[PDB]
């Protein structure tokens, strides 16, 4: 047995930016641990590199995505962004289902 | 001003992926007729380009690229590439309302 074929989504924010697995995982991990340093640790990166992803997220949109507290959290908007990316993933999977079947039939068994 | 754009990659567990690098490589083989010209276009060594070709020719039940120097897509390969373009369109259409919501919340800057 191996795992199924799986589409993965990223969205380009031209010119400089992206929203994909790395920023979504950070967001999910902030929702779960309440900590930027913990999320960075989980993802095997320095606090600097993690914090720069946070900083990117807080300048990509009209509202902040992550905020401090008494020490981090998703804002109302951040939670909305995360749910909408999850929905996009679901919608993409639905749309590509037949294409995946064709890839799967054509995939080398080994 | 530039538009948000969803991008597709497909995981081939374990360890493999079909995304922008391999698709760009297929598209370049089609346009140039050679692996080496395609590697140069992507700014990678021939060796790296040849390993992408080799990975593609082992992901599926038949080869994607064949020697034509020279190289071309096989009929299956040309269909794979057309299929990925179809998947991109299908994804763009399914995500259209979502991309709009992203555009509306985007930083004016």
């Amino acid at each position: 047995k191996r795992l199924p074929l799986k589409p993965v989504l990223r969205i380009d924010f031209p010119p400089g930016e992206r929203l994909g697995h790395g920023k979504v995982e950070l967001m999910q991990l902030i929702a779960e641990t309440g900590s930027i340093s913990a999320a960075g640790r989980a993802m095997d990166m320095s606090y600097r590199r993690a914090w720069l992803l946070v900083d990117a997220l807080n300048h990509m949109f009209r509202q902040p995505v992550i905020c401090s507290q008494r020490g981090a959290a998703l804002t109302v908007f951040g939670a909305e962004l995360l749910e909408r990316y999850r929905g996009m993933e679901e919608r993409m999977n639905e749309a590509l289902r037949e294409d995946i079947d064709w890839l799967e039939a054509n995939r080398n068994p080994q």
